[PDB]
């Protein structure tokens, strides 16, 4: 089919190039580690190199293997010796698949403990431009599944072949990201991935072995089939976020029946039923919080699923809305931001006033993406009819109209109006106004929505790939308000935009990132809505062409953080208190894909997409806490450039859009 081919660095023993024979695009699946792709990415990051911290009593030393003590002529056997630790790599190409075996041996006289043991796997996951991304870069779907860990690397344009890595001996417990920073291509690269082994304790002469297979495949089904053929397992749950009292069904699928399969729920044994090559657990979810399901099988193997239990969804949203109103709205006549919904510091329990040094003030200001708090409160008002929300919203909408806009509908994100005039901001302001018509019956909101959109098209033209262009909402509001001339005019403006997107196809222009899910998803979000309003097949045919490209951003890992959640890896820097670049899983714009799936199901009648939409938005509920607080990003990897991650950023900033889209998907609002 597509045998793996490689070039081995003769000085380090790393895999410097990994290609698939018969790929007409000749993609390199790794980042170049000679400084020629990124100047700061040099040969210490080669695939198969790595590091560990060795501890013997009080003596702690970090070692990085880079220069072999022995390397075979063909580069298929490489031996390193770093202090007491021997690292042997044995490579073989077997039926077109690369099989690598890493053994770590304590050759010393005393036991050693190894911590933060990792192998660099510098998958070529970065965003130089749309054309190179589509043909020559990969969305790297990492699953830290222990003995059943894997990486599914999907070429960003969805063209086969794709690449898989399946662990077949030992385990991968997590991953780290290296080489992020403002001066290291900022948002435009995922950085350098390192796969973390378990922490180890090795007596003298004892070894730990890790083996994996790297192989070509033809897509998610073929990847899954091959993973099972290689003797690993696949875990899945009926859902990844549960309301208290719901029943979870967790399945572990293998090729052949598992031997001695047992399970645990948060470390507590639970019964497993085995039916041939399926092992499953069914349990009630009776307590709020994280739930980890572990499977133990075949003597020494283990893997897991990560689930979340919440009290219940309706109350979660109610509490969030009440928090926004009672804690995150500026209530201070004689502050010019009076009425604004604002960034909030959950550590300090105070509104963030943007009066202190940070990496990008404009992304912590009183407008722009913070409009989502108003849009959320409207949708919740439409459900609940809470008069306190209405009063809060009237004040907000006044703040927006009077302080963030000029009389001619030029739209800023701060009261000074000295900062950027940015196309994204107009869509969200317009959405707010059209929603406010639904709250108030006041036709002036529909006029303001329409005129905001006109001001946007006047200034930015027709081919801006804005997020949440309110096509259905705007046109419905114009139809309902009886504004016939404005309806047809706006409809014609949307048709122009639709024609630009169709003509561009996969040649997506660069925006704030060169290529990303919140360029692709909004294109399709717009086109699907334009189809639902016009019935012109040309827009639906473009949706269908682009869907596989959007779906490639999303993995199927059995975690609420990851399952159908788009790869995004920069918003912690621009929006968070901790200012950390690196994988954010979930980041709330992943819900745009949910919106797309919702619209696609309306367009085609394919209800499997509605279930998928529900899954996407459900998984973003982890950003909202039971006291009404929220987080702008979950920083997912173990560490990023040595800094501990695995945390919710302590700012509530822009994440309330996830609930805006939750309510779209689930209630059509």
């Amino acid at each position: 089919n597509f045998p793996v081919e490689m070039r081995i660095n003769p000085s380090t023993g790393a895999i410097s190039e990994l290609t698939l024979k018969g790929d007409n695009r000749s993609m390199n699946w790794v980042v170049k580690t000679d400084g020629t792709q990124y100047p700061w990415v040099k040969d210490n990051y080669g695939w198969g190199l790595g590091y560990f911290t060795v501890v013997k009593g009080r003596e702690t030393v970090k070692r990085e293997w880079r220069i072999p003590v022995e390397i075979s002529p063909d580069g298929m056997k490489v031996l390193y010796r770093e202090g007491d630790i021997r690292i042997l790599i044995k490579r073989e190409i077997k039926q077109g698949d690369l099989v690598e075996e890493y053994s770590f041996t304590n050759e010393g006289e005393e036991p050693v403990s190894l911590y933060d043991v990792a192998v660099y796997t510098p998958f070529n996951d970065n965003y130089p431009d749309a054309q190179q991304c589509i043909n020559s870069r990969a969305h790297t779907h990492i699953w830290k599944g222990g003995s059943a860990a894997y990486v599914n690397a999907i070429r960003m344009g969805d063209f086969t072949p794709h690449l898989g890595l399946v662990v077949t001996d030992g385990a991968i417990r997590n991953y780290e990201i290296w080489e992020r920073g403002r001066k290291k291509a900022n948002s435009q690269t995922r950085g350098i991935i390192a796969l973390d082994l378990p922490d180890l304790l090795l007596k003298p002469g004892e070894s730990y072995s890790l083996e994996w297979h790297v192989f070509a495949h033809n897509g998610n089904d073929d990847f899954r089939h091959k993973l099972l053929e290689k003797g690993s397992v696949l875990v899945s749950c009926n859902k990844y976020v549960f309301e208290k009292g719901e029943k979870a069904r967790v399945e572990c699928r293998s090729l052949e029946p598992l031997e001695a399969c047992t399970a645990k729920m948060n470390g507590v044994p639970v019964p497993v039923k085995q039916e041939g090559n399926l092992c499953f657990v069914e349990v009630p979810m009776e307590q709020a919080g994280e739930v980890r399901f572990d499977f133990y099988y075949n003597g020494n193997k283990q893997t897991h699923a990560d689930c979340l239990v919440i009290s219940n969804t309706a109350d979660l949203i109610r509490k969030r809305v009440d928090f926004i109103r009672t804690r995150q709205q500026m209530n201070n006549p004689s502050d010019l931001r009076d009425g604004a919904y604002m960034v909030y510091d959950n550590e300090g329990d105070s509104i963030y006033l943007n009066d202190t040094p940070n990496c990008n003030p404009v992304d912590r200001d009183e407008g722009a993406e913070r409009l989502g708090m108003g849009v959320l409160l409207v949708k919740q008002y439409l459900l609940t009819k809470d008069p306190e929300l209405k009063q809060s919203l009237l004040r907000y909408a006044d703040f927006v109209r009077r302080k963030l806009q000029t009389d001619n509908y030029v739209t800023y994100s701060s009261v000074d109006q000295k900062n950027r005039n940015r196309g994204y901001n107009y869509m969200w302001v317009a959405e707010l106004y059209f929603q406010m018509y639904k709250v108030t019956g006041d036709k002036q909101f529909v006029t303001d929505g329409y005129k905001t959109l006109k001001s946007m098209f006047q200034q930015f033209g027709y081919g801006f790939y804005a997020i949440g262009i309110p096509v259905r909402l705007g046109l419905q509001s114009l139809k309902e308000a009886g504004m016939k001339k404005e309806y047809t005019d706006l409809r014609n403006d949307f048709i122009k935009t639709g024609d630009v997107f169709v003509k561009n196809g996969l040649n997506y222009p660069a925006h704030e990132v060169n290529y990303e899910q919140s360029i692709v998803a909004p294109a399709i979000q717009f086109l699907a809505q334009l189809y639902l309003e016009t019935g012109s097949q040309k827009y639906l045919d473009e949706v269908k062409r682009q869907m596989p490209v959007l779906e490639a951003f999303n993995g199927f890992q059995p975690s609420y953080h990851l399952n159908e959640v788009a790869i995004r890896h920069w918003d912690g820097h621009w929006f968070g208190k901790r200012e950390l670049f690196g994988d954010t899983f979930p980041h709330y714009w992943s819900t745009i894909t949910g919106a797309v799936y919702y619209y696609y199901a309306l367009c085609t009648g394919d209800s499997s997409y509605q279930k998928r939409a529900e899954n996407v938005v459900r998984n973003n509920l982890c950003l909202f806490f039971e006291d009404g607080k929220a987080s702008c990003a979950y920083m997912y990897p173990y560490k990023i450039d040595g800094v501990k991650a695995e945390f919710y950023d302590p700012y509530a900033n822009d994440q309330d859009w996830a609930l805006v889209y939750y309510l779209l998907v689930n209630r059509g609002l």
